């Protein structure tokens, strides 16, 4: 009686890199909650709100090839003249407005959304690593009530 | 050289509001572990257990906006004569029947899942505050062995 | 050579408040054992058991911004007959039932867990002051076995 | 001016399960910090290091229904010769080699992992309950430095 | 004037039973300094050091209820040889090897830790009663250098 | 019978290092708790605070591969010209202004926050050794009242 059914379907995410170390898996791919603010706290362009933080872990990590690393972001910029501010992306009618989203670097500076620019390099050691970063809110006129949420992508480079 | 990979993606979640108060990013989306309980002390209608405590956070309150919170939870009653239960939902199949969960205020009442009933009011002060809350498991009948889990959404009035 | 290793994380926990004090570290989070308690002593409703004793500690006080201090104590009461009563919170199945947890000011008189009524105030002097508090246990009707936590917050004013 | 807006949501997870006794609130699921260990003590197949306690609580215990508890634990084997040594599990790479985490029972004996061996049975009384438990780390060869993090669950036998 | 700050959280530990007697707050959870032991005097089997007393103090004893009373400990045993020894726990690293715990009943003998073998009665009389008790160690080899810490529960059997 | 049910889960948390020594378990994740601070006492920039104690323990070291150890701290940074001051990090809503976090070491210096300037070391012992260490607030600023959590790693060099 052996009863035989069927079960499902497993799918395997993964990736294969030539590098002095290798991102974790549970920095691959991370949502960070930032919590409801106040529009009283942005209510002119330049302010800022308080800081969430997250991090990025380096496992396998090898100091006989490189010594250093830096993580570059890249994601929708706000508008031009503002490249280092994030963009809502929630759907077509909710969102809100003159309001962006900024990430810090391990120094307090904003970090630019080209994809490009790296950000400050911190030294490394045999075994896991750990970046620190922030990230807050930065409005750009008169906030007004609405979800904020965004999306970024980010690369390593060690030298 | 400089060596550069594809690194990862970071998901950003918030929300911005025009209110006295911000929910805490903690408590935006919370899990509570009630915890097993033996269906010899849930046999007949209107039986109760122990109650487990949860607590809801609101920062940068300011009293010159409002002196006063509630809040109202919303969610799926288990019966039409029963509108301040929930419904277990975890599965298709294995999950426990005739048991259900209640959410109380801190008074020690019974709060209704409608989203309309608010609780009893609380006085705030500028900074943070914590607001309590219970639960515990709630028999409209002769429980049976299974799970136990639900969900439900809450929201806040500043009169 | 150096042969450098991973160590760990450190959590700091704290707050900025304008105020004449500043609470204590160890009086922010603290942990009262109240100890065992037979149900003999425990009968009918209005019975009581012994007190235990805790206290705030402040610092940094300063008498030329304000003169008096009172504490507000906010939890969930056991029933709308009864306000002054804590009720227990540990977990789905093993708690005491019909009994509470009562705190006492200096007085001697029971507070409404309401986050409201204040308790009796007390004179303050330059440096560090502390107020005296009791806890014990009270009784609404026929006590059983089982166990028996409770939780509360607290709120200062300086009159 | 009541200024409703929107809050959060609320998860919660339990269980109903008819026996003597019920799992704690705080114990169905736990982590255990076993610390940093050198590989200098990890030299040789079969070599251990020191051990670290655990425990696992039972509410509400009826002796009337059962008078003696015991477990076994469910998990991966590192190896066919080995299954009573979990295996590690925390990423695609960066983890220690030839390295597993045993479970002692309060015996002192080691636990096979196949989830239908029991541990020695221990003798329960009305009310809470706790069992204790120990791990430590197993060589099946020459470590290498790296993480070690496992899982495991386990199901309790009311006799 | 009235200027409100928030606070901290304040936590109850206790217990309620149905017994004669109940167990004092200060020994309900307790710390025994036993001091560092020179490995010259724990060279070989059954070698022993000197002892340590400790107490438990029982209060609200009624001699119509109860007239004796004895305890039973439970702990994680060294070996299957040697049930009445305890198990040093720490940490992964940096503790003492072929060296346990060893607790004395008031009579001198070493207790079984089973949880299940209760020690001698004692007499009790109406009001405060106190049980004393020693600790010593105990070598099962040639004990080593580093740390030895323990711990482990009690049950009271009022007869 | 036998009636056997589900339990839960344990997971293990831990690591396998290279080094003279090991982090103690209790030392790989601790929060320190602050306090509560007055505005006044910070109005300047330059100004600080009292300052609270914690340690670093380190586990079966040997004298042999090596005699002194160091520390160094990675977090981040509240501002490019305080490099030594961490950056406060709890929510999107309330947080202190203008304040940070200071660590300082047994030489009574602040430590740069860069992972790569290490403290002054410390000569060792065999068996368990002690690292002390302080943290402290420091105003860029006029306070703001609001939280003033924060977050930071170390790694060890046994030079």
């Amino acid at each position: 009686a052996a009863t035989t059914v069927n079960g499902g379907t497993v799918h395997f995410k993964g990736e294969v890199v030539n590098a002095a170390c290798a991102v974790d898996a549970g920095s691959v791919d991370q949502t960070v909650q930032l919590g409801q603010v106040r529009t009283a706290s942005l209510a002119q362009e330049g302010a800022t709100s308080s800081a969430v933080g997250f991090n990025i872990q380096l496992n396998d990590c090898d100091t006989n090839v490189a010594s250093k690393a830096a993580v570059a972001f890249l994601g929708t910029a706000i508008d031009a003249g503002h490249t280092n501010v994030l963009a809502l992306q929630s759907s077509a009618a909710g969102s809100a407005t003159n309001v962006g989203v900024q990430i810090l670097d391990r120094t307090g500076a904003a970090l630019t959304l080209d994809g490009a620019t790296f950000s400050s390099e911190t030294t490394l050691n045999n075994g896991t690593n750990t970046i620190p970063f922030q990230a807050r809110y930065f409005a750009t006129g008169a906030a007004t009530p609405g979800a904020a949420n965004a999306d970024a992508t980010f690369k390593v480079q060690y030298q």
